[PDB]
């Protein structure tokens, strides 16, 4: 099984759900601005949409976007509590969170990574964020995980993408909760690991 | 339950599979903090009162409660996480592209950018196309018919996209779709 990835980009919340999940892998990186692999070869026959993560299955399955992909892999391992069972309402709010995240912070965030954004506009753009930010750090209040007391594919993506307000260098002054949230989360063995390999750290 | 909807809004994705799915419920307009903090529709007031948001995350529990309609694949099948895959990318890509097409903050210049961006995502659907995944109608074809809705009112240039016209045409033909578009007041 194969990772596409990029350090420090969307697909590391992918490549720690794929260490949660105790699966082994092998990591491809990719070259987004030039949508090329290491050896060379046109990414885009791989993957026609040209992003990360892409997930590359035994069988020759290509899935792709990182929400499906995490809970393809939650779901392999019921045991490792992931994902609540289907048909459990704490599953759908998990769900909830990882729609959020995706909509709201991760494509909240694109725009300050494109070329063909203009420079003008990111102020706005920060603005945004920074209010966002104030939401995800009152929804963090208890300091545990963003759902309840269980670890989930939901804290994988949302440590994902916070990484990236400390990145651009956001106002995050007093928003106490995210800061307790990304220690609890930068201790966890699985996140280390996956940190060290793509060369984060 | 209680939907809480505006009529042409990314909520009558979630309305069209309660209706599908065999549900019955209120609908509720909207112009709500108290209700959602968000302020975003769609949401979803469950029998217990508690409230479920985001389209994507309401869809995937109505249909996981019928599974017999296969508005939604089983777990651990191949097909559930290509019907997941396309309900984040609709909502990634499609529906998040548009809603700077609408917002104020946005300035003229970004504009071509979003509208150019979006053109090109729906060569890719068109071709896809060529229902969204499979034979079998799901949550996923449910959304992107409400998401297309808006590039045919926003008028992007769809010319040479015929398998985006013929599935807006075969969606519209559905019996429970014409009863939501009906209840919703649009045509
Ligand atoms: N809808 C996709 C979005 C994936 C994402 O946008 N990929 C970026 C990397 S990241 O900015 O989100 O870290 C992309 O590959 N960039 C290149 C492409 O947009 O040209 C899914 O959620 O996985
Ligand atoms: N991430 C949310 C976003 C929901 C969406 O952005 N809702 C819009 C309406 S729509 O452009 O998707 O039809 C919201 O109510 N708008 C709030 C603002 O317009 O006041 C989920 O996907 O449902």
């Amino acid at each position: 099984m194969k990772l596409f990835y990029k350090p420090g980009a969307c697909s590391l919340a992918s490549h720690i759900t794929l260490r949660e999940s105790g699966k082994d892998f092998t990591l491809v990186s990719v070259d987004l601005m030039k949508k090329r692999l290491e050896n060379g070869d046109d990414y885009f026959a791989v993957n026609p949409k040209g992003q990360v993560p892409a997930l590359l299955l035994d069988d020759g399955t290509l899935l792709t976007e990182g929400v499906a992909i995490m809970q393809y892999l939650a779901d392999s391992v019921p045991d490792r509590q992931l994902l609540a069972p289907v048909n459990s309402i704490s599953r759908y709010k998990t769900i909830e969170w990882l729609n959020y995240i995706a909509t709201e912070l991760h494509k909240g965030f694109t725009p300050l990574f494109r070329p063909d954004t203009p420079e003008e506009y990111k102020p706005t753009v920060r603005a945004q964020l920074e209010k966002k930010l104030q939401y995800v750090n009152e929804a963090l209040k208890d300091e545990h995980w963003i759902c309840g007391q269980r670890f989930t594919i939901a804290d994988a993506y949302l440590f994902t993408v916070l990484r990236w307000a400390y990145a651009v260098k956001l106002n995050l002054e007093g928003l106490e909760h995210i800061a307790a949230f990304m220690q609890r989360m930068a201790e966890r063995p699985e996140v280390q690991d996956a940190l060290s390999a793509e060369g984060l750290k």
